């Protein structure tokens, strides 16, 4: 027999002294594994889980269609923010929904008529090289032909008034595949074919679909990628609590997008129940998340509107100043705890929103029942992040400013200092969580939280002293090196 | 008729008051034409011209293959660094040499008998990807077949033991051209082809050479790169003055180094003579650019030895400490005026070494008589530096030291603040550079130098106030933001 | 007085003076008088003017610890007679010789190259003599 | 033939304007010898000859017993 050590977290919040994530730690516990066979899945919304605990805030400092690819396809997932033109959102999301397709069903075609310089402006448009050519120019014909840019590399610069129907490969020389056929099938048939593309048609033998290796390639060489049935990435998107974001909604849903997130800095409102009810009422197949709740009773009526899924946090961000503008808020860490023990029972999953700085917040927040953590300073400053850079003083940065900095200013604007790509990145972040998992002895995130609900996860108040302790305290000057 | 104004290089320079870049300025002239029409091309030694006047120094925290193919790539050359084993250098040499070639005649080939492990090998070592493959495994053998990485990705990581035979194109399907054929002709065979490679056979049907389209690709993205009459690559290397130091240069030789440059803190000395005529003995073909030099009678004597270019500027470096630790060294615009006008008849080059720290600087020293400028500190931090970042005080940093920081620490260690990468760098200097050469009148750089000693470009002194004046001196806080 | 570098060391030999008088070098050395004491976060040795204080003609400061006289002064040659064999003098002598019938050439500098002549373009450095 | 570079010292020090070790400094030469060869014998007085230029200030804060004894170890002397 061993005396039991530290206080269970209902014992830890049960004082209700207002504790945050650096109030207290993770007393250890036994390896009996490796860290890399930590499991990551997390769920984000009652219909979606995702590959890893990791989320993009909505802001417009971070998450465009570049920060939003670059999260997607490390597992996790990015909000596009709504401060911007309905149209142009929408553009954002289909560029985020166009990487990667599979079965593209909407490519770009052509027909012989045309020039090399539509080719040229197709191109210099979209990005995409590869263009099928059709009789009329459109799905509902004939196939005739594929251009490429190896067909369009060796031109002279001068000769773009010829008609593609000099440089595509004719139809009689093309591989393609039967319509009906499984993706599967057509993916070997296009290996097989060691070929570079496989228009799909129909026995009436006109275009239905096409297929890209490129696309393969990047399956195989992302294998977190969290993509929907269709094999194309997921994109969230933000959206407000007004009678004219409708049209924006109806935007983006014809855009693609995956999940919303309504965006409101307190969440318990009827203007935010009813745009709950109306997007249940006219888009049944979407997920939407509800907005920022910091408390079980601030819960209970989304839960009981609608939301597929809540964000707790209000007033705690890093560039939040809820908290000062008006009187209201709660620490992090209380918010998590007591907002996620009373949504785990009607199965809507919660988002950790605000106050992460570090991989230690990052595991807390997910230690206290948040599937997922949701982050917006960290990612600032990387190179996905929306704007270019600037060398303030000896140093290149990028802005940070809260989306509602600025009638009456809620947040504050500043400065980040530069962390890389986020492909570069965001490993070494889930290489941390697993480890600190490992150190704690949990199998995975889902074993990490039924350790804390049972009470085999026991915790430890930690006072100034030790805060200051916990750091880095005796040198003269250091510096730090994380991997990335 | 209207007065002139300013005094003319030999009218500043003569009250030997001892200035530097920032105690002078270029009074401005007239504008005929846009700036781009400015011609950069400068010379670094008697047989080599650089399309921009640009290069990198030769130490431990700069010029890798990287950096030096990095710049190689925009048209100025890069210097790898003497600080490491005579066999890394040569490797790093033949790295930098082997990014482009045309004409492959030494490139990685295999037999069938061998297998897809092999392949896999082979690109997991250098990168190479195409592999011809020969009966005996040879150049001296009969072509077969050649396997690429498009008949690689398909294979399921278990069938590695399947023989190359069973994946290669077989000779009958290759396309080739006859030996003996003129590059240009060979090009247009392989673009007509429109296809990857072209493995070029002789009247005996066995492998000589090996052509690839991405060489061609490069050459066509990067219109301003540097080359040899062989289409590849330019580099430079750095080599001490011992007498174990022969065996350090028949390395390079035979790796492929152009232009060899002889690295000492004073160049007049009975040591650096004897190695500038051993090289001018044992290597007839190879250009030697000489050791640093201030001054004409430091100058001639190396002329005299057969220096085919030098090396201006010693106790000036933002890194050199020579200075303090012996009194010897002259101010930068000094040495170069007082360099370059001796060395002008002689027709040998000029590289103005060190204490460039802005455009400003880096047109002052064209215009002094400098053929090309040479440059530690700016391309210190960039990407491309040897080392990995690392963060300091909340921002991520490369180390920079001179390669005599540490018997005597000549030089100093410290720290630089990231500029992202020098094929996104360099372009901007190179703008400024025109930009200024615009604003001053000349149409390139040689008119530059020939308005300079003809006495048509006129300068003026500028005092202490006017060096604080001439920057930014009455905001309470800023930001710079180059476009970079 | 005034020696606060090699290069002083070697600039006030090659203007005449046959040797150097040191004081504030050799100050904070193990061999100086006196015990050490940690001002902010480092040991020092005191270091002040013998008429420092009816008047003051003189201060009194701190200095930074050198470690032995014995494993200071070889560098301290070290650097003298490297800057000597720069200039090209086979000793001090001849270095002397070289100036007075003009064969030693100087040149003013001026502010910037004042500046210029040390290290200026770094954000943080350190400088580790060997001793 | 090379033209003649830099000012000799009585040319530096003829125009009077108060020059100091930070204001000047001297141009390189060449190199036919090892650093090592240079001799550093410095007179001291017109009867006494030194190994080494170095010297120690006679001040209460250097020059004890200790400083003396390390300094006359390696051809100087102390006050
Ligand atoms: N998570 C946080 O900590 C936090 C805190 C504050 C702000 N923010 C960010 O700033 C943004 C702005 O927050 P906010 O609360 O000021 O904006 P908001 O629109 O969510 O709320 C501001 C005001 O809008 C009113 N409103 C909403 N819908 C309405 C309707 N249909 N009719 C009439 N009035 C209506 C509300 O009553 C409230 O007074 C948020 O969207 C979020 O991105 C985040
Ligand atoms: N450009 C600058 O401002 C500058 C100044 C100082 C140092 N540096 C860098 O630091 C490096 C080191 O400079 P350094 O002058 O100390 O090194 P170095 O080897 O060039 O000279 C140091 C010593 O080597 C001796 N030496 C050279 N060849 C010899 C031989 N064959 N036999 C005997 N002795 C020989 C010289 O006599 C001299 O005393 C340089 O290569 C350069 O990269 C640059
Ligand atoms: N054309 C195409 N096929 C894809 C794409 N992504 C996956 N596939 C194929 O669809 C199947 C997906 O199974 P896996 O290869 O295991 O892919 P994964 O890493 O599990 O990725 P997910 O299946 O999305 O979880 C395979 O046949 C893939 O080759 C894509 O973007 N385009
Ligand atoms: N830009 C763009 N990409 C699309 C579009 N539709 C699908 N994609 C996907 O984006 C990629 C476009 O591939 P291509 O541009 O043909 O690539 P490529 O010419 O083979 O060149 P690389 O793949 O970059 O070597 C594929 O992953 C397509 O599935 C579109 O309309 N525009
Ligand atoms: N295979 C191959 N051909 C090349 C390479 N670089 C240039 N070429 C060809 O050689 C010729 C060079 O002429 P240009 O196309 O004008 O090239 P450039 O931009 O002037 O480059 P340089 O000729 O090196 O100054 C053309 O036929 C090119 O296609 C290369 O790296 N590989
Ligand atoms: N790594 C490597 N490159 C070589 C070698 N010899 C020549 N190269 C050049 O390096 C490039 C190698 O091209 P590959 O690796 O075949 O390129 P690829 O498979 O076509 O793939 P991408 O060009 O990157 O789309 C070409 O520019 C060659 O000319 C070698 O031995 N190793
Ligand atoms: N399904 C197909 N069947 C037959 N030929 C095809 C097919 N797809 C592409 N091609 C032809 O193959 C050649 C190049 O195909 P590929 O797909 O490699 O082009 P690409 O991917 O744009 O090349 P790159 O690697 O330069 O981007 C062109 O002649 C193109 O028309
Ligand atoms: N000269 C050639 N003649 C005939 N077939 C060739 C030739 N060169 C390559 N191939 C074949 O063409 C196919 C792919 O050629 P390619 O040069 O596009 O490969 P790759 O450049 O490695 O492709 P990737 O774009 O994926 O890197 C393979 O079947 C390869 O064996
Ligand atoms: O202007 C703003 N005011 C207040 N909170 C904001 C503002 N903009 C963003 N936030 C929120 O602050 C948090 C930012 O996360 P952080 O990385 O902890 O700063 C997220 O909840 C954001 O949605
Ligand atoms: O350790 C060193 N001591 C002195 N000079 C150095 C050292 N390392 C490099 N240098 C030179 O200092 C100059 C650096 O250029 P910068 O960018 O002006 O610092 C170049 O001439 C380098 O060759
Ligand atoms: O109290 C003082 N006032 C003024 N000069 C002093 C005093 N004490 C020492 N000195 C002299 O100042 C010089 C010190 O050399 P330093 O190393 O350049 O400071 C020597 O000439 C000392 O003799």
């Amino acid at each position: 027999y061993v005396p039991e050590d530290g206080l269970t977290a209902q014992q830890l919040f049960a004082s209700a002294d207002g504790l945050t994530y650096n109030d207290f730690l993770i007393l250890p516990g036994f390896i009996d594994f490796i860290a890399d066979e930590v499991d990551l899945t997390s769920a984000l919304t009652r219909k979606i889980t995702l590959k890893t605990p990791l989320i993009s805030s909505p802001m417009d400092t971070v998450t465009e269609a570049d920060m939003a690819i670059a999260m997607a396809l490390m597992g996790g997932i990015g909000f596009i923010h709504h401060n911007c033109t309905p149209e142009f959102q929408a553009n954002e999301v289909r560029k985020v929904k166009k990487f990667e397709q599979g079965f593209i069903t909407d490519p770009v075609v052509l027909s012989p008529s045309h020039t090399v310089g539509d080719v040229l402006e197709a191109k210099m448009r979209h990005g995409f090289s590869g263009i099928p050519i059709t009789e009329t120019g459109t799905m509902g014909s004939k196939l005739v032909g594929i251009v490429t840019s190896r067909d369009i590399d060796f031109l002279a610069e001068k000769d773009h008034t010829t008609l593609l129907s000099e440089v595509m490969t004719p139809r009689i020389e093309l591989v393609v595949a039967p319509a009906g056929v499984t993706l599967k099938e057509a993916n070997e048939i296009l290996q097989r074919s060691k070929k570079g593309k496989l228009p799909i048609v129909n026995d009436c033998d006109e275009l239905v679909a096409i297929i890209a290796r490129t696309d393969l390639k990047k399956n195989r060489d992302y294998p977190l990628a969290s993509k929907d049935s269709q094999k194309q990435l997921l994109c969230g998107a933000a959206v407000g609590t007004r009678e004219d974001d409708k049209y924006r909604l109806d935007l983006l849903t014809q855009a693609g997008v995956d999940v919303i997130v309504l965006d409101s800095s307190q969440g318990n409102s009827v203007y935010q129940i009813a745009m709950v009810h109306y997007i249940k009422q006219k888009y049944p197949h979407l997920q939407v998340i509800g907005g920022n709740v910091v408390t079980a009773a601030q819960a209970k009526n989304l839960i009981d509107a609608g939301v597929d899924g809540l964000r707790v946090g209000m007033g705690c961000g890093s560039i939040c100043i809820t908290q000062e503008v008006m009187a209201c808020g709660r620490p992090q860490g209380t918010a998590v705890y007591k907002v996620a023990e009373y949504a785990r029972r009607f199965g809507v999953p919660i988002i950790a929103d605000g106050g992460i700085q570090t991989v230690g917040h990052v595991v807390k927040a997910l230690a206290l029942g948040a599937s997922t953590v949701m982050m917006g300073s960290l990612l600032a400053a990387t190179t996905e992040a929306p704007g270019e850079y600037f060398f303030s003083d000896g140093v290149r940065l990028k802005k940070y400013r809260g989306m509602g900095s600025l009638k009456i200013a809620q947040g504050v604007s500043g400065s980040i200092q530069d962390k890389g790509s986020i492909q570069k990145f965001v490993p070494y972040l889930i290489a941390g969580i697993q480890h600190g998992c490992q150190d704690i002895g949990a199998r995975s995130l889902d074993v990490l939280r039924s350790m804390m609900y049972s009470g085999e996860l026991k915790f430890e108040k930690r006072t100034m002293s030790a805060q200051i302790e916990g750091g880095v305290h005796g040198l003269h000057s250091y510096t730090f090196l994380p991997f990335t």
